[PDB]
């Protein structure tokens, strides 16, 4: 029994185009860098190892000594290398991710394979080298063990380097050097690396929309950033393999869809379903009990659906998009429910269909997509935090079936699946130029290579939108190694090292200048036109879609026969301007590709991707407005009370800091009870000596006298935030710390102090890189971060506590982007170390238990909280509570407290302390019985 592969049913790439010219990697050598591999899957074999590079280990530990590497192993006939170069981790060893991408490389899957179709790769009967490489410690460490990994794979002969892998919005100028100079080695050598763009989306991640007003949300990474690497997109084709199940409609006819299934239905079995609304309440499943439940995407997590339905007795899942022309999505594997994903159009279909009964098919075939040919969602948006384009090409990225630990099989979606198809195509190509191009160096075969299957690369185009997706979207369009192959032609910048162009920044008007090389005998005529575009935008939000403008008018070309051409084609978009400023006041991409065709009326042949920013993309702003400043109490990641615009809750007891993530100062509340306790030197005070509780909050916030649970934003006349502080060291308000929501990666943050009279009296110490704030969420990063650096404790350059006054805190930091003015936020922040001057005594009535204090309160900053509090036990944890005071001055006490289990607790005048806060936070706490004895 021989079976048929996956390629053998659905290549959308054209693979098996360029096999038939360059083979399948026999001989070859190719190096997957991830986080681990199952070295034993029975999809590494070879069909013939007598034609592999390495023949045994005594073959390889040759090619070891050679070059002085002494470590690694060889595994078997197909993995003859494999090292560890982050044993240091503690952590286990994940085998899923780089067992799958290794697969789309060169899976060789034997027909004894329990699956319907045979994994076979893009480079099939090459060897692999499988370096593991994981961050252990930090990143600059991590960059230097994958260049090692690199170095190694170069000299041990791979041909290419797949690295699914990445860290977002990482600038490519912090590697280590010895990490650059790994990648330049690599290209000197010829030696391919292609890298993953990475599945962040943009700015605010993938479910979020970037605004209008910040532009630079790329959110491309490294080692993607390195321009020497090729950095891959991922896009649906138009159809897939898929497993399916059918269902009667109404016509009395049989209907396929194509299901995306976690868990495993039973095949062959009709089941019945039942419609469940978006499955929130347990109303909704009176019906799914021994049934299927079909559920609508929304509002709730897929795994509270599916254990909800799992709760009503539901034998399985069915959950339809609530996207049109969406994804098809992983679901999560809620304790072994069978859950499969199913289009927005399916759902629709079953949701009104007579017969509700289903059935799962066994076998896969090759169906539709509900998203059409359509750039991924979660796909990384350039450009790079130093603004080159990337990514460079895109490939099939979604639901990639392929190798997993222990022999099986899954599949999986991401930019990590789309890179290996591309670094196998460049494999191939690269043989192919063996024998095409053999008087070029490996170095100049690699630069051609990339070249032509980045011209060669379709553009997908928006259906839609009616424009083709953003060079910073899908780089320079879908690999197509049928087109690759064919091609003798390519087309690059004005300077010929790029398949891109980038004009850094524009006017209105400009131009867009490229070079067509012909590398044929005979000259080649060629028809060429620009596409004009921009971002679309919905509100005060980039719709993450493009925008048409025009289309310029097809003009000819005639290369001569090996040699070059450039032509220049003159753009000009102020007639747009007043309206894409109004939707994009910062400024806007001016984007595009130059297309080139035979024939107007035929396919597209080559195309080359062109940017330019109307602006001044340099010094877009780098930081989010202070939340303080944000008129309706709002910011990207912060969403307001409309009720309250002016509340501004700290930390509280969260452990995570996934709320209130803006930019702000942040302070600290240390409650008198907790001063007291440390000034005493009680050990143990949390949940034993008091119940309050130190918390971190933002500078400028106050809680009311009658504590609610919140905390409110207060401001001078003048509209900034009343920040002040009192160094003298009890914890309470004593220091301001920087809290920054960054829309753009910076370098060089610094803190400051000014007089206000022409001195800097303090510089705080420097945080040399800054990341964006790319997202809010744990996986990745959260949405603002504080930088302890910027700590500022009141004292000047030479220690010493500055004299009472307002100083401005100056925050200094510098955008990437080559050139940028530095930028700067400041903040008013009061210093005042005065002690409140208050009553030493006080008379008590005993009649109606008022207690009349001797004086007022005398604070140099305005009274905040003039308070008695009373702590009483409450399963014997001193509680405390807090009386205001009357309008005549005085305190009435109360006799008795209320517990929580209800009861009540009489009180002592023992009980009360007389606590007075200032705005500063300086604070006095005397106990009502010492200021009753305070008489002769
Ligand atoms: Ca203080
Ligand atoms: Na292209």
């Amino acid at each position: 029994t021989s079976k048929a592969t996956i390629r053998d049913l659905n290549d959308p790439s054209q693979v098996k185009t360029l096999q038939e010219k360059a083979s399948k990697g026999a001989g070859t050598v190719v190096a997957v860098i991830d986080a681990g591999f199952d070295k034993n899957h029975e999809a590494w074999r070879l069909t013939d190892k007598t034609k592999a590079r390495y023949q045994s280990k005594e073959d390889l530990e040759k090619a070891k000594k050679e070059h002085g590497i002494t470590y690694g192993e060889w595994v078997n006939d197909k993995v003859a290398y494999y090292h560890d170069y982050s044993k240091d981790g503690k952590t286990a060893v994940d085998q899923e991710h780089g067992t799958h991408v290794s697969g789309i490389l060169s899976g060789n899957a034997p027909s004894e394979t329990k699956e319907p179709y045979r994994l076979e790769g893009a480079m099939p009967e090459a060897q692999l080298l499988l370096m593991r490489v994981e961050i252990v410690n930090g990143l600059a460490d991590y960059a230097r063990n994958y260049a090692q990994a690199i170095r190694d794979a170069v000299n041990l002969g791979a041909k290419v380097i797949n690295m699914s892998f990445g860290n977002a919005a990482l600038a490519y100028a912090n590697l280590p050097d010895e990490t650059k100079k790994a990648f330049d080695y690599a290209k000197s050598k010829g030696v391919s690396i292609v890298t993953s763009a990475g599945n962040d989306s943009s700015f605010g991640g993938k479910t979020r929309l970037p605004l209008a007003d910040h532009p630079d949300y790329g959110v491309v990474g490294t080692p993607a950033a390195a321009d020497s690497t090729l950095t891959v997109a991922s896009y649906s084709p138009d159809k897939q393999l898929t497993e399916t199940a059918t269902v009667k409609t109404d016509d009395h006819q049989a209907k396929e869809m194509p299901v995306l299934s976690t868990n495993r239905f039973e095949p062959n079995k009709a089941y019945d379903y039942a419609y469940a609304n978006r499955g929130m309440k347990e109303d909704d499943f009176k019906d799914v009990k021994g049934k299927i439940a079909l559920i609508e995407r929304g509002d709730i997590d897929f795994k509270d659906k599916i254990a909800n339905a799992k709760k009503a007795g539901a034998v399985g899942v069915l959950i339809y998009d609530n996207q049109d022309k969406g994804f098809p999505i992983e679901l999560p594997n809620v304790d072994q429910m069978p859950a499969a994903f199913i289009s927005r159009k399916d759902g629709l279909l079953l949701k009104d269909n007579s017969k509700k009964t289903i059935t799962f098919n066994a076998t896969p075939k090759v169906l539709p997509t509900a998203s059409d040919t359509k750039l991924s969602r979660f796909s990384s948006w350039g450009l790079t935090a130093d603004g080159n384009i990337k990514p460079d090409i895109a490939a099939p990225g979604q639901d990639i079936l392929s190798s997993v630990a222990n022999n099986k099989y899954a599949k999986l979606s991401g930019t990590s699946m789309s890179a290996p198809l591309v670094a196998g195509i460049m494999g191939l190509l690269q043989k192919q130029y063996e024998t095409q191009y053999p008087d070029m160096t490996p170095s100049e075969r690699l630069d051609l290579a990339k070249k032509v299957l980045m011209s060669s690369a379709t553009a997908l185009y928006d259906e839609d939108e009616k424009a083709y997706f953003s060079p910073r979207q899908q780089g320079a369009g879908a690999v197509d190694a049928k087109k690759a192959s064919a091609a003798t032609m390519y087309v690059t910048d004005k300077d010929n090292t790029s398949s891109k162009v980038h004009l850094n920044n524009v006017s209105d008007k400009f131009e867009v200048t490229v070079t067509v090389h012909n590398k044929s005998d005979k000259p080649q005529e060629l028809y060429y036109q620009a596409t004009v575009q921009t971002d679309k935008v919905d509100g005060k939000h980039f719709a993450l879609a493009p925008k048409a403008l025009y289309e310029t008018s097809w003009q000819k070309i005639t290369i001569p026969a090996n040699s070059s051409k450039q032509v220049t084609v003159p753009i000009d978009a102020s007639r747009f301007s007043k309206d894409l400023l109004a939707q994009m006041k910062n400024g806007y991409f001016l984007e595009g590709f130059v297309r080139f065709k035979q024939d107007p009326k035929k396919e597209e042949l080559m195309s080359i991707p062109y940017i330019g920013f109307r602006g001044d993309f340099g010094n877009l702003s780098a930081l989010e407005k202070p939340i303080y400043d944000s008129k309706d109490g709002s910011s990207y990641y912060h969403e307001a009370n409309s009720d309250a615009k002016d509340q501004l809750d700290g930390d509280g007891l969260q452990f995570y800091a996934l709320k209130n993530n803006f930019t702000a100062l942040t302070t600290e509340s240390n409650p008198w009870t907790i001063i007291k306790a440390v000034k005493e030197g009680v050990e143990n005070i949390e949940d034993i000596e008091s119940s309050e509780i130190t918390e971190t909050i933002f500078a400028g916030t106050f809680a009311k006298q009658d504590d609610d649970s919140h905390y409110y934003i207060h401001r001078h006349a003048n509209g900034k935030p009343y920040a002040a502080i009192s160094p003298n060291g009890d914890g309470n308000r004593d220091y301001v710390q920087f809290q920054g929501t960054f829309l753009r990666n910076a370098k060089n943050l610094v803190a400051e102090v000014l007089d206000k009279e022409g001195n800097v009296v303090w510089t705080s110490e420097v945080t040399e890189q800054v990341v964006k704030n790319y997202n809010n969420d744990l996986a990745s990063t959260l949405g603002s971060t504080r930088f302890e650096k910027t700590r500022w404790d009141g004292k000047d350059k030479d220690g010493k506590v500055v004299v009472n006054g307002t100083y401005t805190y100056r925050v200094r930091y510098t955008p990437i982007s080559s050139g940028a003015k530095e930028q700067h936020t400041d903040f008013d922040v009061i210093v005042d170390n005065t002690t409140p001057e208050v009553a030493t005594s006080a008379t008590f009535s005993t009649e109606d238990r008022r207690l009349t204090l001797a004086s007022k309160p005398k604070t140099s900053q305005p009274i905040y909280r003039e308070r008695i509090a009373y702590t009483y036990m409450d399963e014997d944890l001193p509680t405390t509570e807090y009386i205001s005071p009357n309008e005549d001055g005085t305190f009435t006490l109360p006799e008795e407290a209320e517990t929580m289990e209800g009861g009540t607790v009489p009180l002592k005048m023992s009980d009360f302390t007389y606590v007075v806060e200032d705005m500063a936070g300086n604070i006095t706490y005397t106990p009502v019985t010492k200021l009753l004895e305070g008489h002769s």
